């Protein structure tokens, strides 16, 4: 009659208003018959090579790409009209100042997370035409570091190359994943990958997800920086091709939306555990200093246990009593308000691992291109 609205309703959308359409059958209308045509027509290794000279957001696009490709390019390279230039440098501001912290959210937190997101798992686990498995679920681990980025939106970052690649790359995967077996069997029924709906469970992996633990945390976050925070993720999220009438308009909404549609589609999965595995073991080789035990103990904490135990996260109730404890005295004393605390030395320990592991995340991505896949 009139309590819980359709989390999907455009009323509480960037949009604001539409028709009210199910984002689990909506996909990328534009993106979609170019990125099939490019694939059909043998184009992509040409395409890989023009596109691999178009690196900054104020470039023109290479000459030579096929008409339909420059023609979706030119539209997609477009910011939306409600972006606000002096929010996005806020938030990207806001980024850096918490950067140990943002870093170590997306690095481990939607990282691990990722890899209890079903539909993210197994498209990621089943895509054929690019790198290998240890370097994608690194590139996984990393989605965020790009949105975040303190240049992100300025005429020479690199976020709209990077959205428009990516959502070349997401139209790509659509046009091949239901040619693969496995993936098609364990799909339960959907026959077209990363609907809008997938794509906006992944962004309350991201966005929604670092802004709750960050409060929690007891990371200063005054209001006018979360709402920075909040508008950079609403300009990627149609950057990357969802639909305004998608994007939450505000927290609160946001933060409601997580709850129905991220956190009861958790679970465990073949694929996924997959993952984990390889993610562990790429975090514990750089030269960062994160132990399995640090790794671990921290990421359940991140966490929390339901989620962790989904994950297979090894149970270390020393170090995660310690980091519970503690971690809140680390950040407020690393927001200036107290003085430094007496905590245990393996805190500091793991605070500068994390530091190492967000410095060796921003090096790693710099300068890699992002190219479409093909067969
Ligand atoms: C906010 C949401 C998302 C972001 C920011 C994002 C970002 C990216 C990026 C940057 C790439 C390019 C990787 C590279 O080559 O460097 C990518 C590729 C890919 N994305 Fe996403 N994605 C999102 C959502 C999704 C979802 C929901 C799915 C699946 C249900 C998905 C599946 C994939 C796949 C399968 C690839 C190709 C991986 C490969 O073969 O190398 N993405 N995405």
């Amino acid at each position: 009659l009139a309590r819980p609205l359709w989390t999907w309703s455009p009323s509480a959308s960037v949009a604001g208003t539409g028709v009210g359409v199910d984002p689990e059958y909506v996909w990328d209308e534009e993106a979609d018959p170019v990125l099939a045509a490019v694939i059909d027509r043998g184009e992509v290794p040409a395409v890989n090579a023009l596109l691999k000279q178009w690196t900054r957001n104020d470039q023109a696009l290479p000459g030579g790409l096929p008409g339909d490709l420059r023609e979706f390019m030119e539209h997609a390279r477009r910011m939306p009209s409600w972006a606000d230039k002096a929010a996005l440098d806020r938030g990207a501001q806001f980024s850096k100042t918490k950067g140990i912290y943002v870093g170590a959210l997306y690095g481990l937190g939607s990282g691990l997370m990722s890899t209890a997101i079903p539909r993210e798992s197994r498209a990621v686990y089943y895509s054929k035409g690019g790198a290998d498995m240890k370097d994608r679920i690194a590139k996984t681990a990393r989605l965020g570091y790009d949105i975040g980025d303190l240049d992100a939106y300025l005429p020479h970052g690199s976020m709209i190359v990077t959205a428009v690649k990516t959502r070349m790359v997401h139209a790509a995967v659509r046009h091949l994943l239901p040619q693969s077996p496995a993936w098609s069997q364990t799909s339960g029924g959907q026959k077209i990958p990363i609907s809008q709906a997938d794509i906006m469970v992944t962004w309350h992996s991201l966005a929604t997800f670092v802004m709750r633990k960050m409060k929690q945390w007891g990371v200063r976050v005054n209001t006018a920086d979360a709402e920075a925070y909040l508008h950079v993720w609403q300009v990627s999220a149609h950057m990357l091709g969802v639909s305004d009438e998608y994007i939450p308009a505000t927290w609160d909404a946001a933060n409601a939306q997580s709850k129905q549609v991220l956190d009861p589609i958790l679970a465990h999965t073949p694929e996924g555990e997959a993952l984990t595995e390889v993610l562990l073991g790429i975090v514990a080789e750089l030269d960062a200093g994160l132990t399995r035990p640090l790794i671990g103990a921290f990421s359940r904490y991140t966490l929390g246990g339901e989620v962790g135990d989904m994950i297979g996260l090894a149970k270390q109730p020393v170090l995660e009593r310690l980091i519970a404890t503690a971690w809140p005295l680390l950040v407020a004393f690393r927001e200036g308000l107290i003085p430094l605390p007496a905590v245990p030395a393996v805190l500091w320990t793991l605070e500068e691992a994390l530091r190492k592991f967000v410095l060796l995340f921003l090096s790693e991505g710099r300068r890699i291109a992002i190219d479409i896949p093909d067969v």
